[PDB]
């Protein structure tokens, strides 16, 4: 892996539920029978989305958590673990969706402002989630509802494994800038969603609060603004993600629009801290999504994370290490193109994540955007997972796998794996004064050969004299490897002489040797 290291100690591969409730797809006693299959496969445990919409349905605190107990009992049953999602997002809603739970109706009703909801630049309407500027509504509702989850939940303390909160759309902390209401949709650049009148007055109490008065603002971003009212967001989107995000103008407003994300960020882990704490004492974590497309675009730069929120992920991310939640990024099948029109660049932005997930030291969780039909793609994802330091995996979702041996016999294979420590052993290693001893193999968690940024290093044991290291394999799998010295300069010097093998890596911590 990076810099030297190996795969993430923790790694677990987790299995997404279906969207429709168990008794729609199938029945409990086969779930879990399939539960124990998917255990047999390497899963660890099931992620699945607990709907706002069915549990608080009727009306204020008219709570629904039946389902969600039930859910946990076959849980229990089958002997596996569940990762639940506070679902306070829609689910479905759009042409031939396989679901169509909106938030509770009687929400909307709490204001008569616009305050609620979104609206983009052409004044297109989104309602599939809670605008995070009405933070008071989202404080009231979501402390009410992550409360009485844990009060519900508490029975099955047991098989829950780790807690996820929706922080946005689809799940995502992020705006709704891509739909095709808005004509938004991938592969286009997004629109920005702060045109309703609370938006606009949120922003302009910001910018006079940060400057005091308008001749402030005026001198600030050099600009001749004859009155507050003229204090607003980009009039065109794409002017804006083209050249106005360079002025001081711009960068203010990305820094309140990315800003109000962050906050939520921050309000939503202090409520579920709260909450789940001191009962469950498992992580929480969040998603963020991975909005690839328009990322290398030469006139418009990043423009589809912009409009999305995402301006800076390091402050981003900064804001989830505060909060105290898990990061997982939505995106790890895919591969750069780069190319018009949709300068997609997947690979590289999941890669800037990991990065800065990992200089931070949050705990990293990635997932696949799309399907998998092909090993392939399970190659892809491996690659990221194990060089990136992924503490886990969440595969989306349950029937690809469920229904399709083939499919479920090459996951288990290459990410369904348990990682143990090993002590890999090289004598005779002719070194010098600067060479540092690496080593390589075939599967993704020996780096794929790769001798570049991938080899995992060794170290000189001055007392046995040679070299060795504890390295973190993948258990019951079959392995191919080979010792290289890497000069002080960072090229090969030279290789083991004969491949090493280990057929298969032991369930049990014992170290291989071998002669260089
Ligand atoms: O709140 C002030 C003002 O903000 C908005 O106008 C922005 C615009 O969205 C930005 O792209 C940027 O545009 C400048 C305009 O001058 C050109 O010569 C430059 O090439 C662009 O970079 O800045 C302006 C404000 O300075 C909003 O559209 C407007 O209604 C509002 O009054
Ligand atoms: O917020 C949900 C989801 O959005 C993003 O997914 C992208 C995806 O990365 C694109 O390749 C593209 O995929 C579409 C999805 O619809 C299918 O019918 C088409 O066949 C695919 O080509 O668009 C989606 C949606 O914009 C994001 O990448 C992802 O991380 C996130 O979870
Ligand atoms: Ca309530």
């Amino acid at each position: 892996a990076v810099n030297g290291k190996g795969m993430n100690p923790d790694y677990k591969a987790y299995l997404m539920a279906p969207l429709k409730k168990i008794p729609e797809v199938t029945n409990w006693e086969t779930f879990e029978n399939d539960l124990r299959w998917a255990k047999q496969n390497g899963f660890y445990a099931i992620t699945v989305d607990f709907w706002w919409g069915d549990m608080e349905k009727n009306g204020d605190q008219q709570f629904d958590f039946s389902y969600a107990q039930r859910f946990a009992q076959s849980v229990k049953n089958a002997g596996m673990k569940m990762i639940p999602i506070i679902s306070t997002h829609q689910c479905g809603g759009n042409v031939g969706d396989d679901c169509n739970v909106p938030i509770p109706s009687w929400v909307w009703n709490q204001k008569s402002d616009d305050s609620l909801y979104f609206k983009s630049e052409t004044g297109t309407v989104n309602k599939e989630t809670l605008n995070p500027l009405a933070s008071d509504v989202i404080r009231k509702e979501y402390g009410e509802l992550y409360t009485a989850f844990a009060a519900a939940m508490k029975p099955y303390k047991d098989v829950i494994a780790k807690i996820y909160l929706s922080g946005g759309p689809a799940g995502e902390l992020r705006y709704p800038s891509y739909t095709t209401s808005d004509g938004t949709g991938y592969p286009s650049r997004g629109k920005f969603q702060a045109y309703t009148e609370f938006a606009k007055s949120k922003f302009r109490l910001w910018v006079l609060n940060k400057y005091g008065s308008l001749n402030e603002v005026n001198k600030a971003w050099g600009t001749k603004l004859i009155s507050e009212l003229a204090i607003l967001p980009p009039s065109d989107g794409e002017q804006f993600l083209m050249n106005g995000y360079l002025s001081m103008y711009g960068k203010d407003y990305l820094e309140w629009y990315q800003g109000i994300l962050e906050n939520h960020t921050k309000l939503i882990g202090e409520l579920a801290h709260n909450a789940f704490d001191t009962t469950f004492q498992v992580p929480i974590g969040a998603k963020i999504a991975g909005v690839h497309w328009q990322y290398n675009n030469p006139t418009i730069p990043h423009g589809a994370e912009k409009p999305a929120g995402y301006n800076d992920y390091s402050h981003l991310l900064d804001a989830f290490k505060s909060a105290k939640l898990d990061v997982t990024f939505t995106c790890l099948e895919m591969t750069d193109k780069g190319s018009y029109p949709e300068y997609s660049m997947p690979k590289t932005l999941v890669q800037n994540i990991a990065t800065l997930a990992n200089e931070k030291g949050i705990v990293l969780n990635g997932e696949n955007a799309l399907s998998i039909g092909n090993e392939e793609e399970y190659k892809r994802v491996a690659e990221m997972a194990f060089n990136y330091n992924f503490a886990g995996f969440t595969l989306l979702r349950y029937q690809d796998v469920m229904y399709n041996n083939s499919l479920m016999g090459k996951f288990k294979d290459l990410l369904g794996v348990t990682p143990v420590m090993q002590t890999i052993v090289v004598k005779n290693v002719p070194t010098t004064i600067g060479d540092t001893v690496y080593i390589t193999g075939n599967r993704a968690e020996l780096g794929s050969w790769d001798t570049k940024q991938y080899p995992i290093q060794l170290y000189y044991d001055s007392h046995s004299n040679d070299w060795r290291g504890n390295v973190v394999l993948p258990a019951e799998r079959n392995i191919e490897f080979k010792a290289f010295i890497k000069s002080k300069d960072g090229t090969v010097k030279s290789w083991q002489t004969i491949q090493q093998s280990w057929n298969p890596v032991p369930l049990k911590t014992t170290s291989h040797t071998s002669s260089w």
